[PDB]
Formats: structure tokens, sequence, C-alpha cells
């Protein structure tokens, strides 16, 4: 089972990894920490849910969504958007692109514990 972060603040993607691992011991979690990389390894990780960072500098989250979603290898990867001010245009934009939700920041952690495992489940 394998998880593809997209995050530049290489502090906050640790510790997202770190928490991920923790609740998935036998998870393989990879980080993306800049534009290229995450195209790359969008392919080479074959992510089964990918955490997108909507403010990655450099790359459009909106529309990184829309291609995950919209193209039939990646259409069943479970994407979960994250961003730092949240307002209610930016999450229904995300979400009708294909994102299952988004997470504010800072990130409330007890939510996504839940939500993450929720989505893993109604996925098998």
């Amino acid at each position: 089972f394998s998880i593809l972060i997209i995050e530049d603040d290489k502090e906050f993607a640790d510790m997202l990894t770190q928490f991920l691992e923790n609740l998935f011991p036998y998870a393989k979690i990879k980080i993306a920490y800049n534009p290229f990389d995450a195209g790359d390894l969008l392919h080479t990780v074959k992510p089964d849910v990918v955490m997108l960072d909507l403010m990655m500098v450099g790359m459009d989250g909106f529309s990184i969504c829309h291609r995950i979603k919209s193209t039939p290898a990646t259409a069943n990867i479970i994407v979960i958007a994250m961003t730092g001010a949240l307002t209610d245009d930016n999450v229904s934009r995300i979400v009708a692109l294909g994102a299952e939700t988004c997470f504010g920041k800072p990130l409330n952690f007890t939510l996504l514990e839940k939500t993450i495992k929720q989505l893993v489940e109604q996925k098998k």
C-alpha cells in the first residue's frame, strides 16, 4: 500500500510522513518536494493515496488534481487536498475536481486519522 505526499515544506512533509508511517506500519510513504518530482513520482511510486498541498510553489494543485482524477491510469487514486488559507471557493473547486476533501492548515490530525482510514477501507 503506497502513499505519495506532495509538499514543499520539509519539516511538515517529514511530520506528515511520520504520522502516516505510525498509522500504517506496512505502507510505503514517499515525498515529492517539488513539482517535477510530483509528476515523476506519480508514476514511479504508483500511489494509492496522494496528499496534495495546493500551495506548492510553481505548480497548480487544482490542475494536478484534475489530471490525476480524469486520467484512466490514475483515476482511482484517493486524493486528499491540503491548503493554508481554506476558503469555500477553494474547497468547492478542489472537491469538484476529484479530491475527497480538503484540509486546512494547521492540519487537524484527529480528523485526518479517521478520514484516511475510512477512505482506504471504502475503496476495498
